[PDB]
């Protein structure tokens, strides 16, 4: 295991994949750069590869939005890099725990380096609850415009440089933990 | 099997065809370029060829729009490159499962490199359902203008740079998975 | 123990971590600079590291805002660098003393160098009480705008250079000892 010449090796999340391929899902750009540049230094090809969470997040919207399209998932929770928790809807889901047993392998089919991928059922009544309570916490209005598969929230008012950030920073993490479709966000600007 | 001098060979979907001809249906341009340029390097002619999904999509509208013209198909689903699923209409079709057994060979007659081509019957009530629910999801109006072999959808309103993309990105994948004739799309612009 | 060549070593809070790693949580910038620059002088790598309270305060809002998200905590009180007191809410908390026994290890998981991390239950009736009494002490008005998880305070009036500091200096320490969400502060400016 690494088994690279691309030092420094600090913060390297390097682990072997499903078909014996060392992926490097590091959290920093310079930490993937050090592992990506060396790939041609010492002929660390084929077996040694370098990935990231940004592409894995795309995979969520490409392979997992179409494999169980009915399953209302949120997002692969990277709390445990070795076994990320795959937050699901509690009542908007379609895959039972018997079927989720197979989804976990598919989840690893998009994340071979991880030992596994956990799966949980998270309340969809609290997905909306965080949206309603978070904007309210952030001192912001919001509408309840129902779209297919969720409820679009529309924040009335020409929010200023920072008040508008209140919701931009909120939603930034919301869709990474509560899905980007169950509640659509929008800020209506006026006056 | 490849059996080419045109390295790098990463992501090459190279397989022998029906009449022993290695096709390279790679997903990237540089991955067909590496395999296409070498064709004259080492005399990798006749047997070694290079194809793509763009031409295969044309074939769908030329050879398959006229071979079973009555059959209401959607599109060759490249989910399985070795055995693409050929989505059909459930109620607008003409070829029964007994006849579809032959269509699969014709489907390979336009895709020799693939082991086979799968065929399924997909609900035409959900083809319109995705169109109605997808635009609605994307917060967009639409009309129901019935044309011969479908229902043209017309989206009222001078959509802006991104709101207009909402439907452009939607339809982009729609016609690749639900056919480009069962629901025609259009955005009426005004004001 | 230090076991560095980066003299002067005055005011160095250097202690070994959970996995035998000497951290230097010094209070001054020049006192982390002296210990950070030497890391490459004598090959004081891996084992010898240098940290601060600013990053540990971020950790509070990243790892501890999401590990027991229900637990209404205030802030890691650095009164005892070796065993900081982790002020909690008295009535807005979720972790009982039986569960807090585990939180302390998690608290050290974000502060390995410290022998431990203490945990107490501080009255939330006095968290608001300091806010109400502190601004009043500082001769300042304030509103009671209830937000989710607290009560936003809004100070009426175009406070001048120093009168406005009265609350800016107050809140500066408030959120370090009474949490930055139980009472949100704001100064409305007018006239």
């Amino acid at each position: 295991l690494d088994s690279l010449l691309g030092q420094e090796k600090e913060r390297f999340q390097v682990l072997p994949g499903r078909d014996k391929m060392l992926y490097v899902a590091a959290q920093n750009e310079r930490d993937t750069l050090w592992a990506r540049q060396v790939l041609a230094r010492g002929d660390y090809d084929k077996n040694a590869r370098v990935i990231n969470e940004n592409e894995e997040n795309k995979r969520i919207s490409i392979w997992l939005d179409t494999y169980y399209p009915q399953l209302a998932y949120y997002r692969i929770h990277f709390d445990e890099p070795r076994k990320p928790v795959f937050w699901l809807s509690r009542q908007r889901n379609t895959m039972s725990k018997k079927e989720l047993e197979v989804l976990s392998q598919k989840l690893r089919a998009l994340m071979p380096y991880a030992d596994s991928v956990n799966i949980t059922l998270m309340d969809d009544v609290t997905a909306a609850g965080q949206a309603e309570a978070g904007l309210k916490q952030q001192a912001l209005p919001y509408s309840r415009r129902n779209h297919k598969g969720g409820v679009t929230f529309v924040i009335q008012g020409a929010l200023d440089d920072v008040e508008i950030l209140r919701a931009r920073q909120f939603v930034d993490s919301y869709y990474r933990t509560w899905g980007g479709r169950y509640v659509q966000f929008a800020i209506e600007l006026k006056d």
